[PDB]
């Protein structure tokens, strides 16, 4: 546990929480990152935390989520924070403006967070513009074990959630190493309800003949994006359609619109998703019925709850060959990576693991 680790978290954020609502915070955690304001990363990632999966290496595989750079702005920045890989999104076709505010909140007593942003992006175009500005760039990054994904929505007034899609993977499929079609957003009408069995298997057929056209080196992977909402019908049907259609991975799980019994803080009854803690075990519950779906065959990124380097083991263990983490930076702030990884690194030592690879869906063989 670092000087800057404990610095951080005992003294710089709660002072910054203290001034600051956390859409403000938000939208300096992005400019500070952006300007590569940020504590030095004295964690040299280890060969133990490579991974190989979705034809890409990742130097480790500690992710952020999509959400905090939602519109292409700080990738940099969050590389060099200390994350294997980065997620920017959620990314609508045509600009809009979102949920009036406030649309975040706060709950310290239970390591959570409530949002209602409800897609508030730049839009296709800008955030194109934004990344062949460093395509090249990441390129290179790509190929040192540092990749990019993008992560696609709808709009708010669109008409046909496909062609919202497909619109996003003809723009942003060139410039991504994975997309992600996002149907688990609790904050847009009627995108969780994207698995109609038949529903879902129509729009992902148009998401993957749209990525086929792309020419070889500009063709992404695609994934899924689920919520850990999902009745065991939903579930089975998910697993169905990804191995019918050859989708290439899930990402598991996006926030909750439950509310667990315990919460404490007074904002709860909020509406919105629900993020952190709260959300730890039933991410870990759906990336373990999904895995199991899908025979161990369908690659999964873990997400939900993850502070520590036991959070992110059990996420692997129970199938997750990648994990994101999102809350535990807006409590620990930047050395909350380096704090993950080297606690992974030291449990799968300890725990008789060869490294990561050797780790995925260890649970499911015990
Ligand atoms: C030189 C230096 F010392 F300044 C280096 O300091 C840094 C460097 C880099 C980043 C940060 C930084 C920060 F300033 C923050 F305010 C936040 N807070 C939030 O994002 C936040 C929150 O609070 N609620 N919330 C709810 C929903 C979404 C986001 C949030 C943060 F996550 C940060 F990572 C600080
Ligand atoms: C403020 C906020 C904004 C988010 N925006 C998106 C988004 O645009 N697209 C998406 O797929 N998930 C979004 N998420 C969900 C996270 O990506 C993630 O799935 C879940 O919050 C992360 O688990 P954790 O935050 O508990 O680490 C957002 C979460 C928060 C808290
Ligand atoms: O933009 C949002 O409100 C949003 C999108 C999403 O996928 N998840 C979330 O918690 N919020």
């Amino acid at each position: 546990a670092t000087g800057d680790e404990r610095f951080y978290a005992e003294h710089l954020m709660p002072t910054l929480q203290g001034l600051l609502d956390p859409e403000s915070a938000h939208r300096l955690a992005v400019r500070f990152t952006s300007l590569g304001l940020l504590p030095r990363a004295r964690f040299q990632d280890s060969d133990m935390l490579e991974v190989r999966v979705l034809g890409h290496k990742f130097r480790n595989p500690v992710g952020i989520a999509a959400g905090f750079d939602k519109h292409g702005e700080a990738v940099d920045g969050l590389y060099k924070m200390g994350f294997g890989f980065v997620e920017i999104g959620s990314v609508t076709p045509k600009p809009q403006e979102g949920n009036p505010r406030p649309r975040v909140f706060r709950l310290p007593e239970d390591q959570a967070v409530i949002n209602r942003y409800g897609f508030n992006s730049h839009g296709l175009s800008v955030v194109e513009h934004r990344l062949r500005a460093r395509q090249q760039k990441q390129a290179k990054l790509t190929e040192d074990g540092l990749p990019l994904g993008v992560n696609l929505g709808k709009n708010k007034t669109s008409v046909d959630a496909a062609e919202d899609y497909a619109e996003g993977v003809r723009v942003l499929g060139p410039l991504a190493d994975y997309l992600v079609v996002n149907v688990s957003s609790p904050n847009t009408a009627g995108l969780r309800s994207l698995q109609g069995k038949a529903e879902l298997r129509r729009l992902l057929t148009k998401v993957l003949q749209e990525r086929d056209g792309l020419r070889r080196v500009h063709r992404p992977a695609v994934l899924v994006k689920i919520a850990p909402d999902l009745t065991s019908q939903d579930k089975e049907d998910i697993a169905s359609v990804v191995k019918e259609l050859g989708i290439d991975g899930l990402i598991v799980t996006n926030t909750t619109v439950s509310r667990p019994a315990g919460l404490q803080g007074a904002l709860r009854s909020e509406t919105g998703g629900l993020s952190g803690k709260p959300l730890r075990d039933l991410s870990t519950q759906t990336i373990r019925e999904m895995y199991a779906l899908t025979q161990g065959r369908v690659p999964i990124i873990g997400v939900g709850g993850v502070s520590s380097g036991q959070d992110a083991l059990e996420k692997i263990r129970a199938g997750a060959s990648l994990v994101q983490l999102y809350t535990a930076l807006t409590f620990w702030g930047p050395p909350v990576v380096g704090k993950v990884k080297r606690e992974l690194e030291a449990l799968l030592k300890e725990q008789g693991f060869g490294g990561v690879t050797d780790a995925i869906g260890a649970d499911h063989r015990r």
